[PDB]
């Protein structure tokens, strides 16, 4: 459940911008197997700003009907999104992702090569379009890796939606009030955009972003671990919530005028109200209502290949899949010392099914793979698994 938040204040400096290129990664839910009906993935991440343009591939041609995850972002504040299809491959119907982005010059493609705690957070994207309406309001809520609700501006009837089935319980009055949280919200976005512009001498024609999390996380016994309430304008930080919940932390001198302002407003001990409150309470009821998926840990499947580079080197990759949440923690080992310099990671992607997936590779001397053994822990393991490649 939602809290109202507060408006960046009206005002030096012009700012700056941070960009993100997006990461992408092609790979389909299941391994894949001939004849088998199954899930084919193109997974955007890390990338900033938040337009974007994905694209399935089927032999050249695009393919219509790709569905998307809703908008969402990392801890760094960038952006993230699942595009998917269901499909059923061969030996030699080909498959690819195209992506474009302000920071291409031309679209890129990549083909499908087949080789105890909780937390609740809700995420809030604004982004302002000159000439083009009123600015893009999207935010989702999750509950640890598992979206429950959406809210998105755009939508034919903006309304916060239900995205996991055991939210749909909750009566029309939660529905009425968090519909009603969202609409303001847009509201206020739309005036700190306003004033942040002003802030930075940035002119109307430029599109800019504003975005928010805030949320709880508590302990196997319910109680609050801590609260947050973040807040990013054009990729960086801007003002924080102090774990204390009662000071900010303000990123610069425009970021100072909006602290003043909520602390004279007492912004912050509203905040620690609603965190201390409402967010583990209703977190503590989610947990219970779905307790059958939301409080079970799937450990990973995991195995490792082999991949021939030269003569005197091979790639060894250790995956892990079908595991939930998503939190792991994937290392190599020669001698059963941490192979921190010379290791690959990808980043953790959706299977689209509530898991995910990951990978890790390190370069070899060939006829040295048995020095080496992957390490994986997660929550669903009492403790690591060790893997060698046979
Ligand atoms: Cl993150």
């Amino acid at each position: 459940n939602r809290v109202m938040l507060p408006k960046a204040a009206g005002c030096g400096g012009g700012g700056s911008m941070i960009q993100r290129t997006p990461k992408i990664q092609v790979y389909s839910r299941h391994p894949a197997e001939n004849g088998k009906s199954n899930f084919l993935n193109c997974y955007v991440s890390g990338f900033h700003p938040s337009d974007i343009e994905v694209d399935l591939l089927k032999n050249g041609e695009r393919i219509e009907k790709v569905e998307h995850s809703d908008l969402s972002f990392s801890k760094d504040w960038s952006f993230y999104l699942l595009y998917y299809t269901e499909f059923t491959p061969t030996e030699k119907d080909e498959y690819a992702c195209r992506v474009n982005h302000v920071t291409l010059s031309q679209p890129k493609i990549v083909k499908w090569d087949r080789d105890g705690s909780h937390s609740m957070r809700y995420f809030y994207t604004s982004v302002s379009r000159p000439g083009r309406g009123e600015p893009r309001f999207i935010s989702v809520g999750y509950v640890d890796d598992t979206q429950f609700v959406r809210f998105d501006s755009d939508a034919a009837s903006p309304r916060e939606e239900p995205r996991a089935p055991w939210i749909e319980q909750e009566g029309p009055e939660y529905w009425d009030r968090n519909t009603q949280i969202c609409k303001t919200n847009t509201q206020t976005d739309r005036e700190s955009l306003r004033n942040l512009r002003g802030c930075y001498n940035q002119s109307e024609a430029g599109s800019h972003t504003w975005q928010t999390m805030y949320g709880c996380d508590v302990g196997p016994d319910g109680r609050l671990l801590r609260g947050h309430n973040q807040f990013a304008y054009d990729g960086k930080d801007y003002i924080a919530l102090n774990e204390d919940l009662s000071s900010w932390t303000a990123a610069d001198t425009a970021a100072q005028i909006t602290q003043r302002k909520w602390e004279a407003a007492r912004v912050a001990e509203q905040l620690r109200t609603y965190l201390e409150g409402t967010c583990v309470e209703w977190l503590r009821r989610y947990l219970e209502n779905g307790k059958e998926t939301l409080q079970r840990a799937d450990p990973p499947k995991t195995h490792v290949t082999h991949h021939p580079i030269s003569d005197h080197e091979a790639t060894l990759r250790c995956w892990a899949l079908g595991f939930y949440p998503a939190e792991i923690t994937l290392t190599w080992q020669r001698d059963g010392e941490d192979q921190t310099q010379d290791t690959e990671l990808v980043e953790t992607r959706p299977a689209g099914d509530r898991t995910f997936q990951k990978w890790a590779a390190v370069v070899v001397p060939s006829g040295e793979e048995q020095r080496y053994t992957c390490h994986v822990q997660h929550e669903g393991l009492p403790k690591p698994l060790t893997l060698r490649w046979e």
